[PDB]
């Protein structure tokens, strides 16, 4: 027992065929009712929002629209499949209450099943390539899903692969099931039915072009199937990753790379509900593509989304040129930016993995200087031992705002004036009491010869950054650099 | 310098007609097929019933939930941000290209960064540095500057964060403050607007609404409405433990001054929130909140931030009265987003002492037994140098599945016979070239004496651990091991 997820379709759907010949049970957009009875209604309905800059930023001439699919209760665009799936999986009467889920992921599927699981009562084990997210793993734990790691690069046939080990765990469980998203049905129909209605719909059934990155192939393939139905004109667009197969022709995809960063997104196997015949053209995009673009929609277009759909995008500023004024672009956006947070979003992995290149320019005049070029002035010291009103006499009587505490040399803190006089004013503090009750604790430590960026930097997690010997020469906060670069402005 | 905790000018009293009140109004629209931008994705939120955390604290009522978490920036926050600007835009105080300016959790700030960038205005966000990172990062990404404040520095003193908005605002030209604590724009937001979203959808019936309490724009918006529409309705606020926004002062006395729950209390009054308009007041802490986060999250599938999780802590105590046919509903302000390494990672839970330990008792069985008791067997081991035909005729002969690949003695990472030939039939790699090519380089070392459920824990990013010992492998374990295991003590 083991089922090939690259095993070839065995459906007799063509463009033409009646909705009548369908063997397939297909389900109605429903209106949502004033409460919902649980989370699992908040899926679908995804909002279609406007691309207002980066457009006209490559001199796209057509309206570029955005399908925001992060906005689904798990958010990302599985919690489509995930549902559906389940749903009919129950009508088989399949899937029994109590049973045992299993299912091998990119990880959003793995999130929305273990949501619905959650919701429902099912036990979910969740197998997914070790190459994903911590951040998927902390929202699947906290589910309640028990998850199982596979080597990325692992080949899909061996038995280390995701696929593989989700059929060997089901061989040892009773009473577990696997739904396969890669051949189940239920995953490009439930775009065929819902996501495909909803994005006519919301057009007004005039399309003229659709951009999307392919996974498992479902969302592509269940719209475009639709689409080529109900609006035969519009051009479907697909994107892979570089290091796929999926892309046609075979050409296209001849690469060095195996393993890339993006996640979700290009397989080493054709799945099942993958249908290449509705794509009408394919396109290449990379990690950097990726990255920069979906940093770009959160910037400029206010869009908090994952990096797929960063790749979907930059390709549809290429495929969606030939277009002209009055025609419209419509682009999928799978998951939120939730997974992403400690990769692509922030800048120290950005840079660790050579996407950012500290060259690319666009900060201001002062961002390369010195901190000594700021003026500043060493402040008197103290010790932790000290109490409270004897600081302000020694404040005051000096004339001074602040003092960093040092020890009998290790820097403790900071006190000062206001602060003290604040906490005293409510009876915080009593005057005889001990300097480390109102103490500032936390800061950070810069060279006179550091530069004025990584100040920048150090003042977006603390408040305090002192100059010191390689002994405090000087307190810097963020007003300070102000100062400066507002005195050296005029 | 303007006072955030200067009392209300406000002349609002129950019973006023809606045509004595001075402000601009603004009625819920609908929403067009296509959204211009982002921004119209502010406002009609869910809401959702809560099915089991209710019914296991033994509510008889109907609990419901306003999930706020689906607005654009992910937060309550996005409509204060959007009304606040917008009505500064309409007063033409709030030009093109101008800076803003704004002291918060970071929630606002997240939403008025997110309209600055859809609108065009600079951004400058300061918050305290006890607030989370995940909120740094996406105000950043974002394109905001950032300026942080010690927490616990008094908001009088020029170190807070309110007192280094106003010092950034004097030194910056065409800069604003617009200034949550005394905008009216705030809670007018949530009277306009929220509070005709929950009437609408309990249909004008509701027996108590629950609500945590930062700037008090939330409850006081919602509540002013609720008594006009709906007074039949409680009013219930949620203060945490250290801070002085309950009533009466009594139940403020405490020990502590800061806690670790964000984005609700604080050590002064703003001028938004109006206490008379809250009926009753509970005080939270914040094991109660994080517990019933991760509650809301397992339980009610509802990925969503601690204050909701204090929210509802405080719902399941004061909803006890009510009975069958009458529904609360509470407020759940934000997402699991900005608390993504925080109160969801077990480790930061363990590290500041909120789960304890005891709490092993809901595992089962083997959860306490050695790692050793698996029944493992030193593998054969392999050069990182070895040829892959090599390495398969070494594999055969001895009928082992795979080897660890290991002069110095260090495990360089793991090699399996059916990937190898996987490979070698795809044509990736020859049967010459070497081991490199095929190798999985990631894994993870286990000691005998540790646990089954550490390893349990281990797998959850590992497919391999190696039991080793202090660099001696003695197996190689995977989850499916662990599984066969067990089932074989089971049988
Ligand atoms: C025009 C109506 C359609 C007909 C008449 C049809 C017919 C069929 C049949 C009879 C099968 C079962 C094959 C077998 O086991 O022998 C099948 C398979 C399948 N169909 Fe359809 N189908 C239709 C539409 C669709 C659509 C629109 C989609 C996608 C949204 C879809 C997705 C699938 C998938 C994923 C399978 C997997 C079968 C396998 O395991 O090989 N079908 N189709
Ligand atoms: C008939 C109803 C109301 C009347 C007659 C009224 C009247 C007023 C007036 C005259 C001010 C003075 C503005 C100033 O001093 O700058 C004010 C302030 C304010 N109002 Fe109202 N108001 C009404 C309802 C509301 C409601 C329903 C809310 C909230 C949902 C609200 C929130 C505020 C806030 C936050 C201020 C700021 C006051 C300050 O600067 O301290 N008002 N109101
Ligand atoms: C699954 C997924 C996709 C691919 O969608 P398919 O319908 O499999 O083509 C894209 N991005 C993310 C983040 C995904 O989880
Ligand atoms: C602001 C905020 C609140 C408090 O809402 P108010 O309207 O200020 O009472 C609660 N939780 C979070 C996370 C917030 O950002």
């Amino acid at each position: 027992l083991w089922i090939r997820p690259d095993a070839p379709s065995r459906c007799t759907w063509q463009l033409g065929r009646p909705a009548s010949e369908s063997p397939h049970h297909h389900t109605a957009p429903a209106k949502s009712p004033k409460i919902l009875p649980d989370i699992l209604k908040k899926i679908g309905d995804t909002p279609m929002v406007r691309i207002n800059k980066i457009g006209k930023k490559f001199g796209l001439k057509c309206e570029l629209l955005a399908k925001c699919e992060f906005f689904n209760a798990g958010g990302s665009v599985k919690d489509r499949i995930s549902l559906r799936m389940i749903e009919d999986a129950e009508r088989d009467g399949t899937l029994k209450p109590g049973d045992t889920i299993i299912e091998p992921t990119s990880g959003n599927t793995g999130i929305g099943l273990a949501l619905a699981a959650a919701v429902r009562g099912y036990r979910c084990i969740i197998v997914m390539p070790e190459k994903m997210s911590s951040e998927k793993v902390d929202v699947l734990r906290a589910l309640g899903a028990e998850i199982v790691r596979t080597p990325t690069n692992a080949r899909f046939d061996s038995p280390e692969s995701h696929v593989g080990v989700a059929w060997r765990l089901k061989n040892e469980i009773p009473n577990s099931h696997i739904l396969d998203q890669y051949r189940n049905a239920s995953n490009p129909l439930a775009h065929y039915d819902t996501t495909a209605d909803e994005i006519l719909q919301q057009c007004d059934g005039k399309l003229d072009m659709l951009v999307a990155s392919v996974g498992t192939g479902g969302t592509i393939t269940g719209i475009a199937r639709k689409l080529k139905e109900k609006c035969p004109g519009c051009r479907i667009i697909g994107v892979d990753p570089e290091g796929s197969i999926l892309a046609e022709p075979e050409e296209l995809n001849q690469t060095e790379q195996t393993t890339y960063e993006v996640e979700g997104i290009g397989y080493d196997f054709i799945p099942t509900v993958l249908d290449r015949t509705v794509v009408d053209k394919w396109f290449k995009s990379n990690d950097e593509e990726a990255f920069t673009f979906a940093r770009m929609l959160i910037a400029q277009e206010g869009l908090l989304c994952g990096g797929s759909a960063g790749s979907t995008v930059a390709v549809a500023v290429k495929a969606a040129q030939e277009l002209q004024e009055g025609q419209r672009c419509v682009v999928i956006l799978p998951d939120s930016v939730r997974n992403y947070m400690t990769k692509f979003l922030s800048d120290r992995w950005m840079l660790q993995k050579g996407f950012l290149k500290e060259e690319d320019e666009k900060k201001p005049w002062w961002w390369h200087l010195r901190v000594q070029e700021l003026g500043l002035s060493a402040p008197l010291t103290v010790l932790p031992t000290i109490t409270c009103g004897h600081t302000i006499e020694i404040l005051r009587e000096k004339g001074f705002n602040q003092a960093p505490v040092v020890d009998e040399g290790v820097i403790l803190g900071m006190v000062t004036l206001g602060n003290m006089l604040s906490s005293l004013l409510a009876g915080k503090v009593q005057p005889s009491d001990q300097v480390g009750k109102v103490i500032y604790k936390q800061f950070k430590q810069i060279r006179l010869t550091d530069t004025l960026g990584r100040l920048s930097h150090i003042l977006e997690m603390d408040h305090f950054a002192l100059v010191v010997h390689e002994m405090v020469f000087g307190v810097v906060t963020a007003i300070d650099l102000l100062n400066f670069v507002a005195a050296q402005e005029r």
